[PDB]
């Protein structure tokens, strides 16, 4: 650590305090992450991390376990997500710097999920922009790695703003249909300009993506009234249309976010086969104005 110059205090992320730092002999900006509890079990799934490498991923560059502490190292980037659609939100983000944020982050997600590793928490804020008109998810693969509580370190609440319904419904062996999900919502979201389902609880957030979607029967998901939180007492809502959800979004893109938002995670589009989808014929890739 005393290799690291702290250069400013970006945040306080799920695991703990995020630095903007300088390596004192190398010379590289970095982001510093100080993860708090190290079990061994930890160790050998983030060095895992290290091998997933993908222009689409933020970098992870090192893993110091020093003491019983615990730091990553992550190729710094200068903005996220969050931020730009703020600085962003009395006209938007232009559609089609929407379409290569969303191309590139479901390549991104493609490479893990065939490598079998889930984000399981992505949000504005895991998302990652440069100046070259780029986009990365940061902290892949570490809720596996040190679980996913309801208040940081420092008390901040974990949104559960895009949070998949099988999560919500205690499903303990979720897959990487969870990112799709979180992904749509934050798709959703960029057209808008508004959250999808801004849920400030549990049973808000369940009932917001019910209110919108329908409540979720055997019908559209197989296997539903039989998950561990599901109440045979939920209100029954019925689906709205989805030219209702996202205006002015087209067809194909109505038709793409339909497909990332199936309550049956085995119907839920993969990463895959999205990025062969029609909404995508006509991507490319815009610079955007970034203010730092
Ligand atoms: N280079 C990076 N800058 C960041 O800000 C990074 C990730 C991040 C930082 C704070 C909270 C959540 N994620 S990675
Ligand atoms: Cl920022």
């Amino acid at each position: 650590m005393e290799n690291f110059q702290k250069v400013e205090k970006i945040g306080e992320g799920t695991y703990g305090v995020v630095y903007k730092a300088r390596n004192k002999l190398t010379g590289e900006v970095v982001a510093l992450k100080k993860i708090r509890l190290v079990p061994s079990t930890a160790i050998r799934e983030i060095s895992l991390l290290k091998e997933l490498n993908h222009p689409n991923i933020v970098k992870l560059l090192d893993v110091i376990h020093t003491e019983n502490k615990l730091y990553l190292v992550f190729e710094f980037l200068h903005q996220d997500l969050k931020k730009f659609m703020d600085a962003s939100a009395l006209t938007g983000i232009p559609l089609p710097l929407i379409k290569s944020y969303l191309f590139q982050l479901l390549q991104g997600l493609a490479f893990c999920h065939s490598h079998r590793v889930l984000h399981r928490d992505l949000k504005p804020q895991n998302l990652l922009i440069n100046t070259e008109g780029a986009i990365k998810l940061a902290d892949f693969g570490l809720a596996r790695a040190f679980g996913v509580p309801v208040r940081t370190y420092t008390h901040e609440v974990v949104t559960l703003w895009y949070r998949a319904p099988e999560i919500l419904l205690g499903c303990k062996y979720y897959s990487t249909a969870v990112d799709i999900w979180s992904l749509g919502c934050i798709f959703a979201e960029m057209v808008t300009r508004r959250a999808l389902f801004p849920g400030d609880s549990e049973i808000d957030q369940l009932f917001r993506i019910f209110r919108t979607l329908g409540t979720p029967d055997e019908v559209v998901w197989p296997g539903v009234t039989s998950m561990p939180d599901y109440k045979p007492s939920f209100p029954k809502w019925a689906r709205q249309d989805f030219s209702k959800v996202v205006p002015p979004l087209d067809e194909d893109g109505r038709s793409l976010l339909s497909q990332m938002l199936h309550y049956d995670p085995n119907k839920r589009i993969s990463a895959k086969a999205a990025l062969a989808h029609p909404f995508f014929q006509d991507v490319t890739k815009p610079v955007p104005h970034l203010r730092l």
